[PDB]
């Protein structure tokens, strides 16, 4: 969140994303031998319910960015000002 709230600091954000990807890969490797009622699955869901707020913020961040990617070329934003490159006064962007 702190790195997305500003620009010129995308490298640290990408590295943190890679670290989170490796962490969830480790979680998947932990779960890859589970049963429907596995003890490891119970431990992981308990860890999730202990860290509910953090994973909630992460999922909200991802939802925001995926919905932005979907909306930028959904109804009228891709042909709003088709003269040159993307030229948006950001007021119409906020309104839309």
């Amino acid at each position: 969140m702190k790195l997305s709230q500003d620009s010129s600091q995308i490298e640290l954000l990408k590295e943190l994303m890679d670290l989170q990807k490796d962490m969830v890969v480790m979680l998947l490797s932990m779960l890859e031998g589970n049963v429907v009622n596995g003890t490891i699955g119970k431990q992981m869901v308990d860890m999730l319910v202990e860290s509910s707020n953090n994973v909630e913020m992460i999922l909200k961040f991802f939802d925001m960015f995926l919905k932005l990617k979907d909306l930028t070329s959904s109804d009228t934003f891709k042909e709003y000002d088709p003269d040159g490159k993307g030229v948006i006064s950001k007021r119409d962007f906020h309104k839309a």
